[PDB]
Formats: C-alpha cells, sequence, structure tokens
C-alpha cells in the first residue's frame, strides 16, 4: 500500500511523511510515487511537512536492484528522484527533514532538498558514497551538494566519498541540528512551530525567488543525466 511506504499523517498544520520501506528504506519507483501522492495532499492541507524514515536510518539511498535491472531504469528512476528533489525545494510551505539515523546517497540527497534539517547523535552515518562503489556522480546530484554543502566539506563529501557522523554532517551542511534519538520527534515540532510563525505566501515567493538558479540548473540537470549519466 503506497499509504506504508510513505505513510501520511496531519496534526497541528505539521504533516509527518513517514518513510517507510524495508530493511533500509531504499528510493524505488514506487516510493518517489507514494512521496509526491504524499506532498500533494501535504500542498492541499497547506501543512509544514516533516519528512522522516524508521528508526535507525532516513534511506540507504535509490534501490539497487532497479538501478542495476536495466539502463532504461535506472534513467527513469534517477529522473524521478531528481524531479522529486526539485520538487521538494519549490515546495510551496516549509519541509523539515527529521533524520533518524543514516543518510546515504539519495538518502543524503533528500537532507539536500528541504528547508530545515535534524539528525540524531549516533552511529550514523550520513554522506555521499557514490564514489565509492563505483559511481560517477550525475549533475543533479553534484548540483544539490555544491549548493547546500560547505565549499570544503564539498568536494570531500562528492569527490572523495567521505561518511560523516552526525556532528560532521552537521558541519558539512547535510544537517541544521543533531540531537538525541528521543528528542528527534519534539525538536522537529518545535522547529514547525516556529516556520509556522512566518508568513507562508511570502514564503512561497521567497524559495522560488531565491531557488530560481538552483531549480534552473536541476531541470537541466535532470535532461543532462537523462542523456549523458551512464
Amino acid at each position: 500500500a503506497m499509504s506504508d511506504l510513505v505513510s501520511y499523517h496531519l496534526d497541528d498544520g505539521v504533516a509527518t511523511l513517514t518513510l517507510n520501506n524495508g530493511k533500509v528504506n531504499a528510493i524505488s519507483p514506487d516510493v518517489i510515487i507514494a512521496f509526491n501522492a504524499a506532498l500533494d495532499q501535504a500542498e492541499k492541507d497547506r501543512a509544514i511537512v516533516i519528512v522522516t524514515g524508521q528508526p535507525g536510518i532516513l534511506s540507504g539511498g535509490y534501490d539497487l536492484k532497479v538501478m542495476t535491472s536495466s539502463a532504461e531504469a535506472a534513467i527513469n528512476l534517477v529522473a524521478q528522484g531528481s524531479t522529486l528533489a526539485r520538487r521538494m525545494l519549490s515546495h510551496p510551505f516549509p519541509i523539515i527533514v527529521a533524520c533518524p539515523g543514516h543518510a546515504v546517497a539519495k538518502g543524503a540527497f533528500l537532507l539536500l532538498s528541504a528547508d530545515y534539517r535534524i539528525g540524531v547523535a549516533g552511529p550514523f552515518s550520513i554522506g555521499l558514497n557514490e564514489v565509492q562503489i563505483g559511481m560517477t556522480m550525475h549533475h543533479a546530484g553534484i548540483e544539490l551538494a555544491r549548493d547546500r554543502l560547505r565549499k570544503s566539506a564539498f568536494n570531500r563529501s562528492v569527490i572523495n566519498a567521505e561518511m560523516f557522523d552526525p556532528e560532521g554532517a552537521m558541519a558539512a551542511g547535510f544537517l541544521d541540528k543533531v540531537v538525541s534519538v528521543e528528542e528527534l520527534q519534539g525538536a522537529a515540532l518545535a522547529v514547525a512551530a516556529q516556520l509556522k510563525k512566518i508568513n507562508m505566501n511570502a514564503h512561497k515567493k521567497t524559495k522560488l525567488k531565491v531557488r530560481k538558479g538552483l531549480l534552473d540548473t536541476l531541470d537541466a540537470a535532470i535532461e543532462q543525466d537523462r542523456q549523458h549519466m551512464l
């Protein structure tokens, strides 16, 4: 059920999107469809959005099974996932990503696609391991990382595949805040509470205005990656 993959719950103007897909929350084609459906709903409820995963894991990245099944499937999967990153960055209300543990590859791209990011202290890895396992990074990912990561963490993350612990991921730009595994839900609602205080219309317009460069660049990238990522 798509509603188990990304569950949607609305409470007090916050929509929690909970990804729940097997052992490592892989980003599959169904996951992205679920996400788009959940975000459709979040737009319609005008809600502050909190995206989160399962305990100990945000997401280990794209479904490898789909990725390796064929070049067409890999191409369509990454295009959808990048299109989803672009949609999140252009979302009309604030997106909080509440990371409950590890966030690797596309899972760490989700943190680079949001308005506020919170992670949890502990033995977790956050980073972009694609270069480690043999993948040349796609334009979309390079460009999401370029725009958010601290300049000297950026070549280390993308080019060297450096993995970060939570504090390190906050210093590098994956996270804005590190709390304990137990504080996570509460810290997320507390940031949501502060976002409720801003003007949503001014937020939307400022987000599209600030992010125009990034959004056009992502559209060009998504197309370049289709034609040439492989």
